[PDB]
């Protein structure tokens, strides 16, 4: 069926994810976090969004105000992407390729039709779960873990 | 935003795959049928994305309804696709929707909307945009400025409340025992 | 700038109607057919109208060509149309064109364009549009930065040059006798 990466059950899924790691950030405060709208420009020129992402407050707070107003100019620590019908699982893995070689030290995948999630790292290789309920994404993300169950 | 105007009411598929071509912008579908075009850029990103945790976390305990982040596009009665910063929608409402509805640009006017106010946009115009909001059946409409640290409440046939330098808002009884914290989103 | 993809190149038409319908932006063409869009006005615009102002002074002693301030747009060899805060264009060119040619977007690369950076410029895109404008032809471009205070020059086939604490820059051979005072721009 037709479906759109802007659309409701999209959308729906990516907020309480986002949701989560707000929850998290607002109790640590080791960074921003920012949702599914906002754009980045990474280093490799090109501008993404992910449906979510972390930035570390040290990169955040070496950013003047027209940086933080526009793209940022980073690549994120941790970035989450929710695939939705629309979209083919190599595609985003692909995706997930570009965004660490881009720097991204976190990058994280989360299927809700195939009910998994998968973990990408720079030097390590691709970790994928399934069944599990909650899934740390220490040391990255300090005392973070996601829970699954609600992105279905 | 900018406007692009087509001598043809942009599509759902068109926008679709504008979205698709343009991470990091908004596109939506003005009543008229134009295009209206928006960058998201950090301080917007984080701003919606605190409204929204405050509207998840406030729906998580109370299970009234479904709430949905800013990149998410609705199609109103007058046939203008537009996406706030956040949205609220009652069960009753959302589980009505066929799975190809909740999955495209959900058929219906959310009872809540939330836009917040970003350095490129002008005032006056965000406060028309909640008028559409309105006449198309959305019950509050909330309107964030952290430039002016201002917040504007919009309800069908009430007067907009414009409140200054306020800590905390309530949004009773649209969304019971529900407060909009105001400084997480300066 | 905003870049934005409409999924096939915009034509020289929609440029115009954009630019139309959205006065206080500026609209360019890319390389690609993207479409670049730039803020207008603010200090950045009273900086572009400083520049124009000295380029028009020297000429009007030179006799050499015609100046342009940062509302005109060339068209280039690749394409694209670009639109930089000042440009020369020597006397027997811009007459060689046609009465319609001259009224919209030139055809020809001017000798020489100057990019002046406002805020939400990213000095390494201002370099990259730098390199576009000599590939098509522009003989001299030059890149005032008014918040780092310094001036970039880039000649074909020769090492961007970078100057900073200086107050003028001769831009002889290129434009004989003219030298850019930076002060009134910053």
């Amino acid at each position: 069926l037709w479906v759109s990466p802007t659309g409701g059950e999209s959308g729906r899924r990516s907020l309480q994810l986002a949701y989560q790691l707000a929850r998290w950030n607002e109790e640590r405060g080791l960074g921003v976090v920012f949702d599914s709208s906002t754009g980045f420009k990474f280093p490799d020129g090109s501008i993404l969004s992910p449906d979510a992402a972390f930035v570390e407050r040290g990169a955040w707070e070496a950013l003047s105000e027209a940086e933080r107003e526009g793209f940022p100019p980073l690549a994120p620590k941790a970035v989450f992407e929710v695939r939705s019908a629309s979209q083919d699982p190599e595609e985003l893995r692909a995706k997930m390729g570009i965004y660490l070689r881009n720097g991204v030290l976190l990058g994280v995948l989360v299927d809700p039709y195939a009910r998994a999630v998968e973990v990408f790292r720079p030097g390590k290789p691709p970790l994928r779960l399934e069944g599990v309920e909650r899934v740390s994404l220490d040391p990255e993300l300090p005392g973070f873990a996601l829970s699954l169950p609600p992105l279905w």
